């Protein structure tokens, strides 16, 4: 399976969710805008050929054998595993190439929120390539040979892998989180055409020109307190969401995708506050990965959620919600500890089309 | 998405197929009761069995007494077992305990220095791991996770290393996994029908002096980092005489098919496969099982990017050693650099449901 790369908007936000996750913020270090302007062209070629299985340049092998090969080779014999490469620009890449006039006002810098423990080295980025695919290692595929097409004019800044579902458990079923519960039941879907041009896709009303059609995103690398989490009683846990563990359904409701009564949850509960209807409507379309690094030094599980979420103005949508659980339950059990935020630009139109072209002309 | 049987004379997880992803935690112990370490033991055989048929640990993961923790961390709910193994090993380090120490297998043996090492002492040893392999990367979590959970106060989880990519085949008949260079890597290797092979090079046998560890295997596990900015700036026939097999098909040099038999002249004196192959060794025959990792970056604006090299043989000194020893002059040298190392004695396997891990050890 693939999915198209040509399109209105870029693929990979309102496509359906893949199984894994390659998240890459890259830090340029050329101030040439012509250079930069041909990475994007030749990125942009190398992403066609990468979501439709097929290596990059002239392959992996059969070149001259004293060339080194334009692909690096580790995806060969893969399918293309719905792979969808998203690109994004953060907010620092407009203090080059002249472009600080036309940063988009939805492009806002997020205000410091209680309990932020940021690392700075995970932070940030010029810019962002978001990979998914089924299979991981399409996706680090991906990433790695997109870094080293662009070396000389653009470094990894940080790199995050991500698992989701693995669709080879029922679709439909909704995923779990790594706390235990199903996580996604609320959220806007790709099918849902009226929500996303209200809630996610820029218009060029918004002030933007040459952001209609796009997104903006907001990523933030949450940390979990498994050890913490997992001492927690049933019903601790439970009353932290305001939904039942087992099944999925708001307090007092029966199955998972009940409509919630808030007013039966207790008033910090993560879904409460969360909720549309307590932030002026404010609807989010949540598209994050689980994560699980390793072990820190202490023993404990280096495992959270990372989070991403498109949406028309992030003055209107991350910020609110965000800020709205300013006293959530679920804050004794989670730190954020890394945030960016990119201007996702519209889809590449056709064949003669690249990433950035509304952009920079 | 089926389950994979636990019990056996030889623990899952060595000679079944690879599956796609992999959890490794390595752990140390802090009890001095032998009694509660037994326990342990018997308390993880338990769920180990639940999390290899797919159900969850103990209670369940909800429906409990509303104010106690579930007794399973719930994020595997409604999840196939995806081939889950658990294979359990016990370091050297271990036999310093408990009154263990007359019971260290000889073939559990400490490996020598090598020419490039630079061992992390903290992502290195172990009194005990506990090898997670499924194809869902969330099941082999939760696994792990609820195993150190069930642990808490006995034991310490040293280090960890995910695999989000298998690296080594089993099964011959399958399409043979590549590594992160772009080659081929499992091509020949021991195949899981390969009984024959399996008793002369990887399972402990009686004769060989430890009685316990009848059934059992040796793992090597060395965590190598490549050199990926220095590799992808090669040219290809530097690739390919760095192995002494082609990129594309993964064939020998001057051969056509990835599973022709290597002529062993016609590669460099200093091509990996010719060092490695056990024609170079004295017959030194190897279980590869390892899997790709990244974790990040390495803060100089370049992907991190490895492998985590697992081998299972029948004696350590007779397996790895030989093999790494010989690979001193290894090309691939240039490329990789060894970052940590642990050996453990893999106990037999799980008779029956009165059996538990370690059972011949202590029982
Ligand atoms: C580790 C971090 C988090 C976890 C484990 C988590 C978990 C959950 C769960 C279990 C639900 C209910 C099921 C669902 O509808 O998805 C939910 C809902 C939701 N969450 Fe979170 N969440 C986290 C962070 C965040 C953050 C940072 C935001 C926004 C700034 C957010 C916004 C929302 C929204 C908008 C909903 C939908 C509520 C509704 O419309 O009913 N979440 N989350
Ligand atoms: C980053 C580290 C390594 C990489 C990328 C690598 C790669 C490869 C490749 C491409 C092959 C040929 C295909 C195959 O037969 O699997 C191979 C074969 C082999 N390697 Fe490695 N290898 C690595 C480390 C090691 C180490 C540390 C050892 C032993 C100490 C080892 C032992 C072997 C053996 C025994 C074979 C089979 C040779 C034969 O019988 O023909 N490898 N490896």
């Amino acid at each position: 399976s693939a999915v198209p790369f040509h399109g209105a908007h870029q693929a990979g936000i309102a496509t359906p969710v893949q199984d894994r996750l390659h998240f890459a913020a890259f830090d340029v270090t050329t101030e040439d805008r012509a250079a930069f302007v041909a990475l994007l062209k030749e990125w942009t070629a190398a992403a066609r050929r990468l979501t439709a299985g097929h290596a990059v340049g002239e392959g992996a092998y059969g070149g001259l054998p004293e060339a080194p090969p334009d692909d690096t080779g580790e995806a060969l014999g893969l399918k293309p595993s719905r792979l969808t490469l998203t690109i994004g620009f953060g907010p620092s890449l407009f203090t080059r190439f002249g472009l600080a006039d036309l940063r988009p006002e939805a492009l806002a810098d997020l205000p410091k929120f209680p309990g932020d423990n940021l690392d700075r080295a995970r932070s940030g980025g010029d810019l962002c390539v978001q990979a998914c695919a089924d299979d991981p290692q399409v996706a680090v595929h991906a990433i790695r040979n997109l870094a080293r097409i662009g070396f000389g004019k653009v470094v990894v800044r940080w790199s995050q892998l991500g698992f989701g579902k693995t669709s080879s458990t029922p679709d439909k079923q909704t995923p779990r989180n790594l706390l235990g519960f199903k996580d996604g039941t609320r959220n806007i879907a790709g099918t849902e055409k009226d929500r996303l041009d209200r809630f996610v896709w820029a218009a060029e009303k918004d002030g933007t020109p040459w952001m209609t059609g796009g997104s903006y995103l907001v990523a933030r690398r949450i940390r979990m307190h498994i050890e913490t989490w997992d001492r927690a009683s049933l019903q601790e846990q439970e009353d932290v969401f305001g939904r039942d563990k087992g099944e999925g359904a708001p307090v007092g409701k029966a199955k998972e995708r009940d409509e919630p009564f808030l007013k039966a949850m207790k008033p910090d509960a993560h879904v409460r506050l969360a909720h549309p209807d307590s932030n002026g409507g404010a609807t989010l379309l949540r598209r994050g990965y689980s994560f699980t690094d390793g072990t820190d030094g202490l023993g404990r599980l280096d495992a959270g959620l990372f989070f991403l979420a498109y949406q028309r103005d992030i003055r209107t949508g991350f910020v609110p919600v965000q800020r709205n659980l300013a006293t959530d339950a679920l804050n004794e059990f989670i730190q954020h500890v890394g945030s960016a935020v990119f201007a996702v630009p519209p889809g590449v139109r056709d064949a003669d089309d690249w990433w950035g072209s509304t952009l920079f002309g």
